[PDB]
């Protein structure tokens, strides 16, 4: 019920840690980089930020939110002098098992099926459910920041990546409390496009010729132009597709919650949804 | 055409029988039971500060009392007590008790979904002439929903506009921003007590803050068992968390369950059991 | 990729048959008919007081000319007249009539709910091609719906942008209301189609509660017959609460407006009440 | 010299057993007996919602401490608690009852002036450091005047810094109102102490009586209380903040100062209490 709070180390990090003055050059450059406890040999990941306000408040919602066992683990945090600037170095559990869609990718020809979405999905909602509910909106859930532990096949997978994260706020109706100001709606639109790709293989709202944000992607993207084409959408729920309607709402207030998210019958009951082969992992592996 | 506000300036007491200590509670923000000189029969005095607050709830509740399901304000005096310019409204008595009491005293018929809905009817009705008049209440709890008489035929009145506000300042949205709307989720929060006896969010023991936010509710069993999907449906309507989300007074009212009470069935709720114990 | 609004800054009557008359009368706010000189080919004129708003609209209606489903800008034109700077404004000429006068004169021949299912996705196919370079019209009323001519063929064109507007400054589309009143006005123009009234009208200050309200029924005789798909569909456009309206792509993906040919020819009072 | 404050991080359960069942309860406002785990000794604590107001009071508070007569501050935590920040502070536990609840046990006439000037003294020591580290309690009432044990000589603190502020940022002292509301209070305190009410109440125009400042010293209460004393209660209760004597004053007035030399009359307080 109760939890410790963010204690920012002042002694150097190289102490606990074997950082070389290499990876630790990438490291300003926005690498993230694995480095090594000295007493055990674990391994472990390495973020470095120049202490600024931004980069404090990425810290300090990471750290409420590392609670929740699908956000990645905060180990540490260090505020060093390094080239003479002061700043914080986020030390992590290292996510070593890759990002959500290589390995879906990488894997045939072991079909993944609709089921396996909907079990990714759940978990994913949790995460989200858990910011919600201590009102944080992560606004930077894409592919790239959801990561397998390790390559075991029972790896969990963990959102990473908190610097857009934001407090969402500073008979008695829900908006009498708090600002209604909608970024947690946008985790919701995420949560949409991950679904999306996780069912076929490729983004709702894309560009052709590729692969850059295309002006006609992003007049798609406003007007909420996309279809569910066949070969691949053709066994897929209606449903399912229903619900992912619902979080491309173009209208952010049209958009579901996470509440409604996590009640839905496809999220919550994963193992009930068929195993309906799907086309995601040749379509990815296609590039 | 109805008649516009006139504030009397005269002492109160050249008309109603008011004890200086009525006065006394009456300032402490009580509405008192008091009466007339000529006819002897019984009003209510709740007595306010004259400030630009006050001004407005008399301004609001008096356009508001047109509505029959609204309390009736018989006369706003305008007196000098204790120093001060304060503003004394009197209204009829509502000498019945408030919804939820009279609803737990009872155990000869039985209170039916029926029941509900013509209840939610008629605090719609008031919800629906406050806010066609472009006044919100903002404050429809359950404390200011009381019955005008102890007779079973007893007519149900909205009451208390200290939270009133006007919303008001081709398409709907070129002639407010969300006041109306809170009125809406307290239909739903009543609309949920009426049909099991308990509210959807609550203190066990920040939770209960919680939920809230994020809209967590059940409707469980054994006392929802009977209730359809449809008034499920309505309520969480209602209960939205977004507020742009919600049901406007006129869909509500223009809801099958609301817009025909009479095709209700008459089944039994547990409302009345747990409001009792 | 097509041209910008090059405007003319030659004498307007160098090119077509102006007369003073008309000029006076087109200063009024009147839409004139003009002929070409080399052509002698018929158009429309309008004249606005050339200044920043009537510089908005012609730039706005220039962008939009590019649908065919929006009257065609066929030469603008900035020229001293009363020793003021005017623009003047060639268009494509519509001869056909306004959309309801067009049905209005029917009778008796059925006008059906298939009929006006087309109408419709006709004038959505305007709103769809606007809102997607991110204009709003916002005065999509009925008579700013003309037909080019009577012709069997003829199509049905928006005009008039006076109060048009740019909506406009894994990603979410609120990062990359005007366009949702568009939308409103659909409705109402749909709900007049299919019986041939409005759904909210005079009773004024009153008619401003029962707009604010959303308070209309669909009432019989005339809409008895006509299908609940339709009803829902008006019920949704016609939302009080802006954000809770359709947009324009989920109006065209709807399948009254989709598969016409399976919205029934079920006939309506529409020409009949229109008429009245 | 003393140390300066450090706020701990760690679960404040790692240290001392907070059953849930206070948390959620100490989170608005009530102050939870807990027990630190190697020692079992017990000790208060208080929750805090984390905040630049929150933070003010932590920090004024800690600085109070070192004087006795304040509630000791133990430490202080900062943890997470359902997702949100919040201090924990954890206090020496006072556990002899709200000042006047004792004076209300005192069997009919036991309590005396000698005993009240006492008091007074005491309470006044913790007005005199405050204000002499440049902070006013700002809420010195009696619920925030507790005795330690309930020894008979069991010695009373100044509670609960929710409101107190920093009064600043051949010379003469304004070159360098709010230390003035910390005496008006020893003065209803005081007063209160001699008869058993306040000066001001009602049986509101009792707004009106303080604004007016009209009170009165009724007899049969104020009867054999001497008048050095009904005049000492005048100054404080003084209207007009400037007017009101200073802390430095009142701790060197003979009836504070020589209480050895003030006569133990009883007192209606308790019976009327
Ligand atoms: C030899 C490869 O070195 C590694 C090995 C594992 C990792 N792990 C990982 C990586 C690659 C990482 N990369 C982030 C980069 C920015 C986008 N989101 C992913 N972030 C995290 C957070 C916790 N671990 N983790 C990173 C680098
Ligand atoms: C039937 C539609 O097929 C298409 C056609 C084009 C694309 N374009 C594309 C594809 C295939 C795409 N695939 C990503 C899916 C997620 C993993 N990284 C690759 N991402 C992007 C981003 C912008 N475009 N784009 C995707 C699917
Ligand atoms: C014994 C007589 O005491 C009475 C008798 C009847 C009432 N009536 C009543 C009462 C008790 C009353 N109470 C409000 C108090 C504040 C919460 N909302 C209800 N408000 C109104 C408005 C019109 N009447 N009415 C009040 C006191
Ligand atoms: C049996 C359902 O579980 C619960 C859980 C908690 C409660 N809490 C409770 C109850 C029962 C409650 N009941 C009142 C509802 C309004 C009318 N008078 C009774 N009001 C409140 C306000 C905050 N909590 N709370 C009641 C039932
Ligand atoms: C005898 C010729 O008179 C005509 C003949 C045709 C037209 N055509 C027409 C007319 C009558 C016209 N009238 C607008 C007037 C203002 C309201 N919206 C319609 N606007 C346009 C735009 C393009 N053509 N067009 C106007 C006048
Ligand atoms: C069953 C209700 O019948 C009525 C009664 C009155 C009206 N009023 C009215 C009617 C009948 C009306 N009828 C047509 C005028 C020509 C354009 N389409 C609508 N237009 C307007 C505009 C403003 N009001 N109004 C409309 C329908
Ligand atoms: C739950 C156990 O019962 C106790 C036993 C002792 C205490 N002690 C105490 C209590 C009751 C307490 N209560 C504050 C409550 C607010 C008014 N000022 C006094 N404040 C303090 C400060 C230091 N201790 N202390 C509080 C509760
Ligand atoms: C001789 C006058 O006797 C009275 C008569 C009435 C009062 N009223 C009263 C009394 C008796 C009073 N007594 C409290 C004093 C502080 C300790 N708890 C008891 N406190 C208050 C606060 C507001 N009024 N009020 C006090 C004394």
């Amino acid at each position: 019920h109760v939890k410790s709070g963010l204690q920012i180390k002042k002694n150097a990090i190289i102490d606990d840690y074997k950082v070389t003055s290499q990876v630790l050059g990438l490291g300003i450059n926005g690498k993230v980089l694995q480095i090594f406890n000295k007493r055990t040999q674990e391994k472990f990941a390495l973020k470095m930020l120049q202490d600024c306000p931004k980069a404090r408040r990425e810290v300090e919602l990471h750290w409420r939110a590392s609670q929740c066992p699908h956000i990645v683990r905060i180990v540490d945090v260090y505020e060093n002098l390094y080239a003479g600037r002061k700043c914080l170095l986020i030390v992590m559990e290292c996510l070593d098992g890759g990002e959500l869609f290589s390995r879906i990718q990488d894997r045939g020809d072991q079909a993944f099926t609709e089921r396996e979405a909907s079990e990714i999905m759940k978990s994913i909602g949790e995460a989200i459910q858990y910011l919600h509910s201590i009102n944080i909106a992560h606004r930077d859930v894409k592919p790239e920041n959801l990561l397998y532990t390790s390559k075991r096949p029972n790896a969990i997978l963990k959102l990473t990546d908190f610097g857009f994260a934001k407090e969402t706020t500073s008979y008695v109706a829900p908006e009498v409390l708090g600002p209604e100001k909608y970024d947690k709606s946008c985790d919701m639109w995420s949560l949409g496009v991950i679904m999306y790709i996780l069912l076929c293989g490729y983004p709702p709202f894309y560009s052709n010729h590729g692969l850059a944000i295309s002006p006609g992607m992003k007049t798609r993207i406003r007007m909420g132009q996309y279809e569910f084409p066949n070969p691949e959408w053709s066994e897929v729920s209606e449903e399912v597709k229903m619900l992912i309607r619902n979080l491309l709402k173009t209208e952010p207030t049209q958009r579901m919650t996470i509440t409604e998210f996590m009640n839905h019958p496809w999220i919550m009951q994963s193992t009930k949804v068929p195993q309906t082969p799907l086309h995601t992992s040749r379509v990815l592996k296609e590039d």
